[PDB]
């Protein structure tokens, strides 16, 4: 399966951790946006939204949005290991609702406000610190972001985001639960060293 | 189930339509925000029969299908197909709605209607917002619904709530033929479309 990506990119890193978790090997297709590779007609025909990560499966199914990719990887490839899929993406409606809630929080608030503050300011700073405070509150008395006894795809997505906060230069130790979760989760998730490595070397 | 909401809110309206679709009656609780009435004070907030608290409209939408619609397997399958590939397209459209379509709407219009009330729209934000509409128009080329299928999915409902907000904002949706066609057709057929239209009008109070 072809994986159109950039090394420093958080959503790409989330997908790489998820693929490693389900034993999927990705055919890496570096897609340099500065060079305009995502705007070539070959890419546009695959993905009209011209964004990375983009996954092309064995039957030519094309998918983008890292968090939809994560779910697809578990449902289609993780499913061969029943307990594994359950750990990554619990099936109970309530448990799964929380995983979804955290994924939507990651894209619309946590990573969003990171991009709002760092890519162009006291206003967008307070906006971002609020996102971190929310996350800190989510992790109060909890090992993982959506609960559970094991990391879920929500942890993997937020690990990608938070490693970007770290390399940006934000003092994460300010959020005791976030720092704690970040350290312990990075130590236990397969390919999490590649996440930080890739955040650092590129991002 | 208690539903903490405001009619003007697109995320709230997406849940109302989804609940209508699964035959769930919501006990509506008006939560006036500018007054200050879930440690993120997010609306909508759903509180189920066991006191389980959920926010994030799109997570709520899925939960409503999975728990309250799944007795009618054919209905749940229509709203939220289980085939990984089909479900993946529905998930990508939900993520697009939150992070691209509604997000760029907000980034363009919120500075003009809230806080400082900037006298003019940012052209870069406008271009970006129009790009989001073009994407949607493209997704709808040759397709009845946003994520495909023979029937509306929850992605259609989420986007319907967002697009009705574009309309009350005064954006000329006729510029995007597929979007307009889909918007008319879907508004004509989905449960709770009346709540969506009624509520979107309310959000028009910020555009006078
Ligand atoms: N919601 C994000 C989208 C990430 C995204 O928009 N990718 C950026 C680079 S990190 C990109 O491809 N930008 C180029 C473009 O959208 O035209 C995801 O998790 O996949």
């Amino acid at each position: 399966m072809d994986f159109y990506y950039l090394p420093g990119s958080a959503p790409c890193r989330a997908v790489q951790m998820t693929a490693a978790a389900v034993g999927v090997e990705l055919n890496l297709k570096l897609t340099n946006l500065m060079a305009g590779e995502h705007m070539k007609p070959e890419f546009l025909k695959l993905n009209p939204q011209h964004c990375i990560p983009t996954l092309v499966d064995e039957d030519g199914f094309v998918l983008w949005e890292s968090r939809a990719i994560q779910i697809y990887l578990v449902e289609k490839y993780g499913a061969h290991d029943a307990d594994l899929a359950e750990r990554l993406y619990p099936s109970d409606p309530r448990r799964r609702a929380v995983v979804h809630q955290r994924l939507f929080f990651d894209v619309a608030v946590l990573y969003q406000r990171f991009a709002e503050y760092y890519y162009p300011d006291p206003g967008r700073l307070r906006s971002m610190e609020q996102a971190l405070e929310f996350l800190n509150t989510f992790l109060e008395g909890e090992q993982y972001v959506a609960g559970g006894d094991d990391p879920t795809i929500a942890d993997l997505s937020i690990l990608a985001t938070i490693a970007t906060y770290e390399v940006a230069g934000y003092d994460l130790r300010r959020y005791e639960n976030v720092q704690r979760w970040y350290e312990r989760t990075s130590a236990i998730v397969p390919g999490a060293d590649k996440n930080v490595e890739g955040a650092k070397v590129f991002g």
